[PDB]
């Protein structure tokens, strides 16, 4: 017959913009909805991956990448100090920054990628609120709601369930939610002024060489874990900070925390001081404390007709450290548009449950491994024992991950996927370690 495949994807934070950048240099027509105003500044900085940055790479000969430059990552240690300032460890980056990685405003990467994907004929409604998936053998379905309330039936050959953390589309793969469990831990985090930083002169030591090489200061003080950090020639500055709380907080990015329960925090120990120096210069409605939930991975990903997915943080959320989170949604996007060229318009489900079979140990192992990152703070005293760069939350930095190429390993490896989802036996990836999927309760979809 010869139409085009008709791709719908909900929601474009990072992960949706990547599904729609990938399936529409596929050749698919693509048709991405998302509730929110995404050009406007929201959020603080996010980090990608080599694993992340080799797959944005492809993207338009490389035009993406080429936009994305000035925010390379240049540090090549993290600093690790402790509570009165001095320097302990250097943690070497030279093998983790060996390939581009980036560090950037959220919402210079939601630009880039956004323009990116107009340019390329992504049709994109904003203002709509997608709701009530349908699907039966042969297509698909879902209902666009405007704010004023105008609802439109939308069609397609699959669809794309973007919407993270908070997904309602979730529920239509897993019939029961699984409640997060919190981590007792929760992070003060934002993006610092760079005007009134500039021009306070008891800040000035923070500029100290970030045009050579991105800041990448760690303190740790009795409850708090802070990070300090620049990106792009100290355009911008960026810091975090790890501390207990029991509170009922919500996982979202919109609501102003306190900035004195933060300077309390860290305002009795020596160095506190000098670290509020910068970080005073946060704007006081930018100050977000988020909590560090802790996610199970979940049964499946994929509908019951294999016409809808679940990719990104509505599938895999992990807490905002490393750069693996969205740099894992970034994998999921390019395996599921190589896994649907691979197998061909007649075969969609066979491609989403390939996708799916490719990507779930890996991204339940990077998942699982951010569990016990947080879950071992609870046994540390930051204040007793000397600065340790196996309890920083931007760990895990391990090869396996950070060097995967998830394109490469999914034209290798789509034939022998097939067989497995058609024999319905269990696939055994190779794309983490071995021993890890057995090692760490992960149980094959
Ligand atoms: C406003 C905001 C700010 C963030 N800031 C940071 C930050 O500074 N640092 C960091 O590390 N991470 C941040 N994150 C999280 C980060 O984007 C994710 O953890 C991950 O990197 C990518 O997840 P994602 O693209 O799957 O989902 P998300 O980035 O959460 O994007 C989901 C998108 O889907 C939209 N959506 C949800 N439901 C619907 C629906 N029914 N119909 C249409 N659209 C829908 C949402 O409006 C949103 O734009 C932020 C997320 C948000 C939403």
């Amino acid at each position: 017959l010869g139409e085009e495949v008709q791709v719908i994807i909900v929601g474009l934070g990072i992960v949706g913009l990547a599904a729609a950048i990938e399936c529409r240099e596929k050749g698919h027509s693509v048709h991405a909805f998302e509730k929110s105003n995404i050009l406007k500044s929201i959020g603080d900085c996010i980090g990608l991956q080599s694993n992340a940055t080799r797959i944005i790479k492809r993207w338009g000969d490389g035009a993406v990448h080429e936009a994305l430059r000035p925010w390379i990552v240049s540090s090549k240690e993290i600093r690790i100090h402790n509570s009165s300032g001095r320097l302990i460890i250097r943690q070497d980056l030279s093998e983790v920054c060996e390939q581009p990685n980036y560090l950037l405003p959220r919402s210079e990467l939601i630009r880039v990628m956004y323009e990116h994907a107009l340019k390329i004929g992504v049709e994109i409604s904003l203002g709509v609120e997608v709701c009530e998936p349908s699907e039966d053998e042969e297509g698909a379905s879902v209902v666009a709601l405007t704010r004023d309330g105008e609802r439109q039936i939308v069609r397609g050959d699959f669809i794309i369930c973007s919407d993270g953390v908070h997904s309602k589309m979730r529920k239509a793969i897993m019939p029961q939610p699984v409640e997060p469990r919190p981590s007792g831990y929760a992070a003060f985090r934002a993006l610092v002024d760079t005007e009134t930083l500039k021009g306070d002169p008891e800040a000035s030591w923070v500029f100290e060489g970030v045009e050579e090489n991105d800041r990448f200061d760690v303190f740790f003080l009795s409850g708090a874990q802070i990070a300090l950090q620049s990106c792009n020639k100290g355009k911008v500055f960026s810091w975090f900070c790890i501390h207990q709380d029991t509170r009922n907080l919500l996982d979202v990015w919109t609501s102003p925390a306190d900035p004195n329960e933060m300077l309390d925090l860290i305002k009795v120990w020596p160095i506190g001081q000098r670290l509020w120096s910068v970080i005073r210069h946060t704007q006081p409605q930018k100050f977000i404390n988020y909590p560090l939930l802790n996610h199970k991975p979940l049964d499946h990903w994929v509908s019951s007709h294999g016409r809808l997915i679940l990719i990104g943080d509505a599938a895999h959320p992990l807490s905002p450290a490393a750069g693996q989170g969205a740099s894992q949604g970034i994998e999921d996007a390019n395996v599921l548009a190589t896994s649907l060229s691979l197998a061909g318009r007649q075969r969609v489900s066979l491609a989403l449950h390939v996708a799916e079979r490719i990507r779930y140990a890996r991204a339940s192992a990077v998942q699982l491994i951010s569990h016990r990152v947080n879950e071992g703070w609870r046994n540390q005293d930051w204040d007793a024992y000397e600065p340790n760069e196996q309890n920083i939350a931007s760990l895990p930095l391990e090869t396996w991950i950070y060097g995967h190429d998830s394109q490469a390993y999914t034209e290798q490896e789509f034939e022998m996927v097939v067989r497995a989802v058609q024999e319905g036996e269990e696939y055994h990836a190779t794309n983490l370690p071995d021993k890890l999927r057995v090692q760490l309760g992960i149980r094959n979809v």
